[PDB]
């Protein structure tokens, strides 16, 4: 909407308050000018009509439990707005600044979040497999990379390329949750899921066994559920991953660590430079290859480590 730009404050998910951009006119509106062509953020109303409405506030103070959800998802949206201009050059998901528009109170009990090929969309959770979503900054960025995935590589959401396609959003989402720097790990989804359990997570990059996911080849699923694995085999991406940037010794295999900003690098330049909608594991590997050889030279320490990791999940 046409309105003058201003700053409301309220509480996310967790209880924590942050200042958001708004937009006036007669209300108060979750629309934050300063970024690109605006942050959009509306509400769902716990029904399944998409976007919904354009989330409006009488007073520019968000401190209702019913808008937890929404100061998270415009604010974390913002976030990872800064994350990919600031630290990849890239403006918006589609690299032209696109609106970024997000729903939230989505359907009721809904234990999922996800874009729908226009928005990002964030269940409320059921409040025990889930708290509402967006309140996990690592899971709005998964979301917002689908955009940039499908805006770039288009890698298909199916088998191999679909685990890659998984794999992007993890990395991404924790590399964006490093970027913000309140409580940093390689785990997803920790900071909405089961708020009976402390300690665990939706899947770990670091371990993805922990939870029955692969972190190894040989150990991929190749049955039909989920897409033919894309949640499941992404351990086995999201394991390389980890151990480009941490290093580590994986089945005897041993990689030398080179650090998050050069896996963000490497794995950034090979989403958007080499990566195709029908890329396999194989493929991933030569294009990170290729993507860190262009970066820091053959001979590089970390083409080698870019290799150890690949070798260490049995990706040849
Ligand atoms: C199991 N869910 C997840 O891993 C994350 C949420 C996670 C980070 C909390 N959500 P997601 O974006 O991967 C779910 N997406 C999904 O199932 O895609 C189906 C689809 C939905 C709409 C259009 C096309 C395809
Ligand atoms: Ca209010
Ligand atoms: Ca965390
Ligand atoms: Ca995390
Ligand atoms: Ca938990
Ligand atoms: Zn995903």
């Amino acid at each position: 909407i046409t309105g003058t730009s201003t700053v409301g404050v309220g509480r996310g998910v967790l209880g924590d308050q942050k200042n958001i951009n708004t937009t006036y006119s007669t209300y108060y509106y979750l629309q934050d000018n300063t970024r690109g062509n605006g942050i959009f953020t509306y509400d769902a109303k716990y029904r399944t009509t998409l976007p919904g409405s354009l989330w409006a506030d009488a007073d520019n103070q968000f401190f209702a439990s019913y808008d937890a959800p929404a100061v998270d998802a415009h604010y974390y949206a913002g976030v990872t707005y800064d994350y990919y201009k600031n630290v990849h050059n890239r403006l918006s998901y589609d690299g032209n600044n696109a609106a970024i528009r997000s729903s939230v109170h989505y359907s009721q009990g809904y234990n999922n979040a996800f874009w729908n090929g226009s928005q990002m969309v964030y269940g409320d959770g059921d409040g025990q497999t889930f708290i509402p979503l967006s309140g996990g900054i690592d899971v709005v960025a998964h979301e917002l990379t689908h955009a940039v995935t499908d805006y770039t590589a288009g890698l298909i959401y199916q088998n191999e390329s679909g685990a890659i396609n998984e794999a992007i959003s993890d990395i991404f989402g924790t590399l964006v949750e490093f970027y913000a720097n309140k409580n940093p790990d390689w785990e997803i989804g920790e900071d909405v899921y089961t708020p009976g359990i402390s300690g665990d997570s939706l899947r770990s990059m670091s371990d993805p066994a922990k939870y029955g996911d692969p972190d190894h080849y040989s150990k991929r699923y190749t049955g039909t559920q989920d897409n033919g694995g894309v949640h499941i085999n992404s351990g086995i991406i999201n394991k390389a991953a980890y151990l480009i940037s941490q290093g580590g010794t994986h089945y005897g295999v041993s990689v030398v660590g080179i650090g998050r900003d050069k896996l963000g690098k490497i794995f950034y330049r090979a989403l958007t430079q080499y990566l195709t909608p029908t890329s396999n594991f194989s493929q991933l590997r030569a294009a990170a290859v290729q993507s860190a050889t262009d970066l820091y030279g053959s001979t590089s320490q970390e083409v080698a480590s870019v290799k150890q990791a690949f070798d260490a999940v049995g990706v040849k």
